């Protein structure tokens, strides 16, 4: 007889998959732990007219991409970045809205004339309900910073990147950390640099330390690396840590932002208690911002 | 003439014997004959700012007169100026003992820790701390004498302790945890560095079972930065480097005295000169 072939099914297309030959690459967002975001448009009619996403790829770690991945998938929450789909190739991209404003670490020095204390203040809400939401389903962010909270507009922000977040088990108060070479140490709490034990209270601090970045407009003079080096010394190598450790245990912490309230100041202190148990919750400063609000 | 100046004109460079933190240690002949019939000496220079540093450790050793603390020789000045020592052929222990394993029994590795412990409490007793005592810091004068061969971190006690400042290239593998901790430096913190010296002479310095390879194997070696807060709390959990191969019992027990976490809870130098010599 004649030779065979196979009945073709009907062919569904899936909107969360993108093929990899129609995602063209613009320019580089942020390089992460295992991987890297780059700014691409995928344009499947060739002409330049498709619509921009950002692109999460690998730098081995495909395991920890795929776990990102899912856990992104699965959030839904007006200040968490979207999940838009994946491109698979084994090996795998994230694809995820793109917000032209870039990270608060780009954009508060370039519009310190259009956010005031007000407009700040809404920000570390959006943040802590953004947070809280991660908490609430179990999970811990390990690298809450203003370089990781992109702005949507004006008037709305949004968690970033999820390169580092973990659940936390079931019954259980914290993750223990293994892979930590790379650590944001400026932003950790001491439990995070004496044991490798990351709580949800542990996020609260790298808010505290967040605020204090927003407070200050992100300038990098001011930032929190530049102003703990100044209070330890910049020429300590491998023992930076101890030494951030040691001034962390005799209370010292970092200073009011200049033209930041006592109020404002005050919330931010209760996220550095250096026990977490002693720490504010994320919505205890909720309610607190509120009220300096309204 | 004075016989603790040598002339700059008449040190003639063999090979290097060793970097240190502000300096480095030559094998020099000084030839004022120019016939390579001169003797053979150790130079200390500044590694091409620390003068003072270099300055303060010639007076240190040229007031240390003990059989365990290498010969001060002289000086070659220039502001410029060499530490002048003698030559130790054999080196250090840890070029040493790899090579003479066979020739080196218990007994012996005891009587070196002995005069480790004896040059170790002399300088102790001038109000000095080293905080860099080491197997590598240790020469063999020959088979049955070792001497205390480099004070380039050595620091003059006002107190009960000296506060460290420059710390980026510390020794942590060899330091105790107010070392680590609070940068805080006691006579106690250099005890707790000759037991991890003493684990070093037992496991004749083999490179596989040295202090940082087995604290490295115990706090994993892909911590980077966080390689000191994790050996900070593994010593806090009340780990320590194991019972060397073939070391008795006792012997291991007088080791496990310089480890007390506290340092007032550690054993002293002449406490450990006691029972060495009451196990020899
Ligand atoms: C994770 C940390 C270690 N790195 C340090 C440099 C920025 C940060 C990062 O990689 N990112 C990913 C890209 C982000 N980004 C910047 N502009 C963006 C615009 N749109 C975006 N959509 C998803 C991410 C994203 C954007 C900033 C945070
Ligand atoms: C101080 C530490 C950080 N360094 C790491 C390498 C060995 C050590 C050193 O610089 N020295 C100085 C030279 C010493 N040395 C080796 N053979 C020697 C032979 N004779 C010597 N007389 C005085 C020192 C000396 C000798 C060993 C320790």
């Amino acid at each position: 007889g004649d030779i065979v072939s196979e009945k073709k099914p009907a062919t569904e297309v899936d909107p969360t998959h993108f093929e990899k030959r129609f995602l063209k690459r613009i320019r580089d967002l942020g390089e992460g732990h295992f991987g890297k975001v780059e700014l691409c448009r995928y344009d499947p009619e060739g002409d330049n007219t498709g619509e921009q996403v950002a692109v999460k790829s690998l730098k081995n770690h495909i395991a920890d991409l795929k776990k990102e991945i899912e856990i992104l998938r699965n959030l839904y929450h007006e200040n968490i970045v979207k999940y838009k789909g994946i491109c698979t190739e084994n090996g795998i991209k994230l694809i995820m809205e793109f917000l032209p404003s870039g990270s608060l670490k780009e954009y508060l020095p370039k519009n310190k004339n259009k956010i005031n204390l007000k407009q700040q203040l809404k920000y570390a809400v959006q943040i802590c309900k953004g947070m809280d939401y991660l908490g609430s389903r179990q999970y811990v962010h390990r690298d809450l910073a203003a370089r990781n909270v992109l702005v949507e507009s004006e008037h709305q922000v949004k968690i970033g990147d999820f390169g580092l977040t973990k659940a936390i088990e079931t019954d259980k108060e914290y993750y223990t950390v293994k892979d930590d070479r790379d650590s944001p140490v400026f932003w950790y709490a001491p439990e995070c640099l004496m044991q490798s034990k990351f709580y949800i209270a542990s996020d609260v601090w790298s808010f505290g330390v967040t605020l204090h970045e927003l407070l200050t407009y992100c300038d990098s003079d001011s930032s929190p690396m530049a102003l703990f080096l100044k209070m330890i010394g910049p020429t300590h190598g491998q023992m930076t840590v101890t030494r951030l450790v040691n001034t962390l245990k005799e209370g010292k912490r970092l200073p009011c932002p200049p033209n930041c309230p006592d109020e404002v100041y005050q919330l931010m202190r209760k996220c550095w208690e250096f026990q977490p148990s002693n720490r504010t919750s994320f919505q205890n400063l909720i309610e607190g911002f509120e009220a300096l609000l309204k």
